[PDB]
DNA sequence: GCTTACGGT
């Protein structure tokens, strides 16, 4: 079963589908920052003011940071593209040290947790919820 | 694993 952003919780594998706000792949990860236009009350509160002007996402605590290790860093560092939309499956959530929600895609190369992420062709009409609640903000 | 809400690798 499929939750929307607003409705996921620190410690509680969750499955969803996003937009791609933010790439960045690093010596260590691969971390994606996406949406799907609803509000979390533990997501980072991204300022209007300070972030970077590169940031084609909403303000708030609207999106929420994505941290992918090892086989899924392979997979997806020169792959997932920025305004990419996603479906991400039974991936773990945590907090950071501020107290501010994210997810993990760590490894697990025996697959026990059925973990996967994969891009979603932009017409699908699995992304129209988002693509209206992208609206309803802007 | 994770100091970061940067960069453009």
């Amino acid at each position: 079963s499929f939750s929307l952003l607003s409705q996921i919780t620190p410690h509680q594998r969750c499955s969803f589908y996003a937009q791609v706000i933010k790439t960045w792949y690093s010596d260590k990860n691969f971390t994606l920052y996406v949406t799907d236009y609803t509000e979390n009350e533990l997501f980072f509160p991204m300022s209007p003011y300070t972030s970077s002007s590169r940031w084609r996402g909403p303000f708030g605590r609207f999106s929420i940071r994505c941290i992918l290790w090892d086989e899924h860093d392979f997979y997806c560092r020169n792959y997932i593209k920025e305004g990419d939309y996603v479906v991400m499956k039974n991936v773990r959530t945590k907090i950071d040290h501020l107290g501010y929600l994210e997810c993990i895609l760590h490894g697990d190369s025996a697959k026990r947790y059925n973990m996967s992420i994969e891009k979603v062709d932009s017409e699908e009409p699995e992304l129209n919820e988002i693509k209206s609640r992208k609206r309803l903000y802007v």
